[PDB]
């Protein structure tokens, strides 16, 4: 048990490193899933690549040029679609002066220095990459194929999962933003950091997620009107700040490169790179994670969001509650704690 739902580390030995899916049983026994979010580094043997000089050639079909807008800790983001870039050439504009990290003593430091120069220069960001760079053959916690219950689902059952299972690339800059928000259909997700500069995450404890959830409706009110579920869109900011003001418990911590991040459900989270970087991530879920889909808030003002049925992973894995969640009488609040 973890009772004050601060993030937790790991440094799993290559003995326990090599099962992904036994050690991610470990990490919640241990109660890392209270605080939302949790670090794992891994043994410095391990490598999913050996040389990434070849990533430069990659492409970047689509960069997105992020503006900000808003004052003292709230923001609202959207997004200008920029052309083509190979990574080669993203890392030289992320590299320039008008694009790099500032002189900085510390990350705190440099946490301040985000939060007061989000509304100048527009930072460009390499996001949402179908792809892996992954070497072929690299079989322990392969983001590509992680084997969870939503591949068994897929495979077993022949059940779109809308392509959640599968693995984005994200190469940042400096002041590039993930904006407040849980996983679709509240899934876990893990993000592993394969080269550059290091990625700050916040995160809200599950067990505290409906009260950012009202601090964001107090706060941005059209949003809220808008959209039942209206961070899914990815676009609030909410500083460190504003939410110790408001008395919302929340925590922080930098991923450095060769580090994972896990998400678990409903844990709410956002961050900010500090400056060129590569990182790799997925959805994935456990059986833990079916009372959450169950109650997900979903996406009410966007036609195709990443609606997953939930009917097969109630009738496989949770055959007591099947008929009675079907009709209707499935009542229950969720325990984040167990
Ligand atoms: C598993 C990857 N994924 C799925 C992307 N599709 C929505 C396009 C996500 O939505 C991850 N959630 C956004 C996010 C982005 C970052 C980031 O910008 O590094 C860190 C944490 N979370
Ligand atoms: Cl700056
Ligand atoms: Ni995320
Ligand atoms: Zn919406």
């Amino acid at each position: 048990l973890n009772p004050s739902c601060k993030i937790m580390t790991f440094r799993p030995s290559m003995e326990e490193f090599r099962e992904f899916n036994k050690y991610l049983a470990y990490m919640e026994s241990k109660g890392a899933h209270r605080a939302g979010l949790a670090k794992v580094i891994p043994p410095k043997e391990w490598k999913p690549r050996q040389c990434y000089d070849d990533i430069d050639n990659l492409l970047i079909p689509a960069p997105i040029q992020q503006m900000v807008t808003g004052q003292s800790g709230l923001f609202t983001q959207y997004n200008i679609q920029k052309k083509a870039m190979t990574v080669k050439e993203f890392r030289q504009l992320a590299n320039s002066g008008k694009y790099c990290t500032p002189r900085y003593l510390d990350y705190e430091d440099l946490e301040r220095k985000y939060w007061k120069n989000l509304t100048f220069v527009a930072p460009i960001y390499g996001a949402d990459i179908n792809g892996s760079i992954y070497d072929e053959g690299v079989d322990e916690w392969n983001i590509a194929r992680l084997n969870t219950v939503l591949d068994v689902v897929e495979e077993e059952c022949g059940i779109s999962i809308e392509g959640v299972n599968t693995p984005y690339l994200y190469f940042g800059m400096w002041k590039t933003t993930f904006a407040w928000h849980t996983e679709d259909m509240d899934l876990y997700s893990i993000n592993y950091l394969h080269f550059g500069e290091p990625k700050s995450w916040y995160a809200i404890p599950p067990e505290h997620g409906k009260r950012l959830e009202r601090l964001a409706q107090g706060f941005f009110p059209s949003s809220s009107q808008g959209c039942d579920a209206f961070l899914r869109h990815k676009m609030t900011l909410i500083s460190p700040s504003v939410l110790k003001k408001y008395g919302i418990p929340f925590d922080k911590i930098t991923q450095e490169a060769g580090e994972f991040m896990i998400t678990f459900p409903y844990g709410y989270h956002a961050g900010f790179n500090h400056g060129f970087n590569c990182a790799e991530s997925t959805n994935f879920a456990t059986v833990r994670w079916i009372d959450y889909g169950k109650v997900a808030k979903l996406c009410t003002c966007r036609k195709d969001m990443v609606k997953i049925s939930m009917d097969i992973f109630v009738r496989k894995f949770q055959p007591d509650r099947y008929q009675l969640w079907k009709q209707g009488k499935d009542i229950y609040t969720i325990d984040h704690t167990k």
